[PDB]
DNA sequence: TTGCATTCCTCTC
DNA sequence: GAGAGGAATGCAA
């Protein structure tokens, strides 16, 4: 689903089109309304061959943004109960 | 526990 | 109403 090339190209696709700000929304010459997920959809395509829907693109954004929340938190937690104890203890 | 999908929200047009 | 991104849920493994 995410496999090493797809994921190659939707990692080439994050490059390349960068963050949105708080427009979501643009239009293209002929009208058609485009999104940063459906752009980075359609350039793996481009590169790929594979679909990959404008929602699996969301999904798959999503669940890299928990992940770097959680390793930076599990971060400030392992030594938040180290100190916690060390503490705990001087008492 | 979490990587997937799927709904809910709120924007532009 | 159409269609979008992104936060909320839903859901096996």
């Amino acid at each position: 689903v995410w496999s090493p090339d797809i994921e190659q190209s939707f990692q080439e696709a994050l490059a390349i089109y960068p963050p949105c700000g708080r427009r979501k929304i643009i239009l293209s010459d002929e009208g058609k309304m485009y999104g940063r997920n459906e752009l980075i959809a359609r350039y793996i395509k481009l590169r790929t061959g594979k679909t990959r829907t404008r929602k699996q693109v969301s999904s798959h954004i999503q669940v890299l943004a928990r992940r770097k929340a959680r390793e930076i938190q599990a971060k400030l937690k392992d030594q938040a109960a180290k100190d916690k104890a060390l503490q705990s203890m001087a008492a």
